[PDB]
């Protein structure tokens, strides 16, 4: 209409899943196969969201301690959907992985039964970190979002409860892949997705065309957090003052030429909203207190991630050969 725009495209697996079987994306025709409860003992209720309520459990059949999930056939095709991608990672560094696709014939429902990792709450655990023990985390993190995008995914949720993080042993498992979804060269996608702390800058004016990059904003938020000390760094409050708890760190300016650069009329509101705010050095955020987390590494990589122009951040695996991370031989040199 009047004010065309042009859209984006994945800057770096833009066209994975057409050179692919169809089978693989169609999930919307994927029928997998299921199991009785019968086999599982559900122990302790971990927690539970608006579709699925989650507990701890272990398989009747051989005392194999195991996590548990299900929910109400809201829509059998997120539900269908959900299992294929999941599957279709299986297999994934750092990816949760799904043990086996269940019907509890309990309510004669379907359920997932994935492996079970000892979580222990960013809350308390995101303060004890290390300018090591969290490049060493997020690297692993993003071993896992890299691998998903590398498979036309993005898992569309990041976020500390997403990502469970075994400290004692020292493992990390991105959980959950509910609101996840495949990535085709363009297509509009709601934008009501991800946490009202998350969710990209782009998520906001409504645009659609988006895609693996979002995995990264998020994946940027974390870091701040991590980083700095703030949870949620951008802490906001209506579903738009999350875009100005932002537009003060990147800019009120820096924000409309990104509206600009992709033809964006910024709903009404957000004027009386916003203001004129210019942005912030990050070290505008380093103080005693988290000034041994810190460095110009986190303050590079993160000026490079959390960035408005959904295009121009660096990529899952960029991140990996980024400068913040050498402090780990990855275990594999070679
Ligand atoms: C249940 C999630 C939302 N949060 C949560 C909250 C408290 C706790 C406590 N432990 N814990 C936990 C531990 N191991 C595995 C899973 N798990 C395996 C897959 C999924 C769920 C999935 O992958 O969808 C979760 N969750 C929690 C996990």
């Amino acid at each position: 209409m009047p004010g065309p725009a042009a859209g984006s495209r994945a800057r770096v697996y833009a066209e994975v899943n057409s050179l692919r079987s169809r089978e693989y994306w169609d999930y919307e025709a994927h029928v997998p196969s299921w199991g009785n409860q019968d086999d599982y003992q559900l122990v302790r209720k971990l927690g539970r969201g608006k579709y699925s309520e989650v507990f701890e459990a272990i398989n009747i059949t051989n005392n194999e301690r195991v996590v548990v999930k299900i929910l109400k056939p809201v829509k059998k095709k997120k539900i269908k959907r959900e299992v294929k991608i999941l599957e279709n990672l299986r297999g994934g560094t750092n990816i949760i992985k799904l043990i086996d696709t269940v019907k509890d014939p309990v309510s004669k429902t379907p359920a997932l039964v994935f492996e079970y990792i000892n979580n222990t709450d960013f809350k308390q655990l995101y303060q004890i970190l290390t300018d090591f023990d969290i490049r060493f985390y997020m690297y692993e993190l993003l071993k896992a979002l890299d691998y998903c995008h590398s498979k036309g995914i993005m898992h569309r949720d990041v976020k500390p409860h997403n990502v469970m993080i075994d400290h004692q042993q020292k493992k990390l498992r991105l959980i959950d892949w509910g609101l996840a979804e495949f990535y085709h060269p363009a297509q509009e996608y709601n934008v009501r997705v991800a946490s009202r702390y998350f969710k990209g800058p782009e998520l906001l004016v409504d645009y659609q065309m988006y895609d693996y990059s979002l995995d990264m904003w998020s994946l940027g938020c974390m870091l701040a957090s991590m980083i700095f000390r703030r949870e949620p760094f951008f802490h906001g409050q209506d579903n738009y003052d999350q875009l100005v708890r932002i537009a003060k760190v990147l800019g009120t300016e820096e924000l409309y030429g990104y509206l600009k650069k992709y033809h964006i009329d910024l709903d009404p509101h957000f004027n009386d909203i916003l203001g004129q705010h210019s942005r912030k050095r990050w070290e505008n955020f380093i103080h005693s207190e988290n000034r041994h987390l810190v460095s110009p590494e986190a303050l590079d990589l993160l000026d490079k991630l959390l960035r408005y122009d959904h295009q121009q951040r660096l990529t899952a695996k960029e991140a990996m050969e980024h400068p913040y991370f050498y402090p780990v031989v990855k275990e594999q040199s070679q």
